[PDB]
């Protein structure tokens, strides 16, 4: 349960880092999309095209995945992306990411019915 | 059990023009810090000052609560902070805020032994 002063904290502190600078957006969205649970991810991309070019991905070029199994396409053209990549400095319960936007083409692994994306594989 | 399509979906988009934008704070912290589970909270105020800053507030200027307990003080200094509002558009699961830096001064009710922030009951 809960104490009322790590509640407050919770809701109401930022020193880490005021609402200041676009460098803190890994840290808030790695946080958001809950993947600080327990551990922090080490590495993690965000796309910022519509659903439905990323999904289109699955309908392109086919290559194959880093892991060997034969169901990963990489986008036509480039997209906007921000890559996460956890610093030397954090240490869970305190992650830390550098945040890298970059326009890149995607690789990614397709499944399910219809196949849509189901893995980021990487980015190139 | 997530699909793998939603973890995806969870993980690697966030379809949008100004991903990093300031202007998006409140909708990532909001959610990071978990004030948008079960539906939205209305309004939200982070504070970017020291944590000992604030907890410095708890000997500072005793102030009646806008609910009227009589455990709040105000800062004696203003501190630079971020409030959080649900936008019109905004509707669970669907959580939309508007972002909005300023310095003001704030006004936390005290509890605890020790006696530490355990609400924040305005700005001014």
């Amino acid at each position: 349960k809960e104490s009322a002063a790590a509640k407050f904290e919770r809701q109401h502190m930022d020193s880490g880092n005021s609402a200041s600078s676009s460098s803190n957006y890994c840290n808030q969205m790695m946080c958001c999309r809950k993947m600080t649970q327990g551990k922090c991810k080490p590495v993690n991309t965000f796309v910022h095209e519509s659903l439905a070019d990323v999904k289109a991905v699955c309908s392109q070029k086919k290559v194959t995945c880093k892991d060997g199994q034969t169901n990963c396409y990489q986008s036509k053209s480039t997209m906007r992306i921000t890559d996460c990549r956890e610093t030397g400095s954090s240490k869970y319960p305190n992650c830390a990411y550098k945040t890298t936007q970059v326009e890149k083409h995607i690789i990614v692994a397709c499944g399910g019915k219809p196949s849509v994306p189901v893995h980021f594989d990487a980015s190139v």
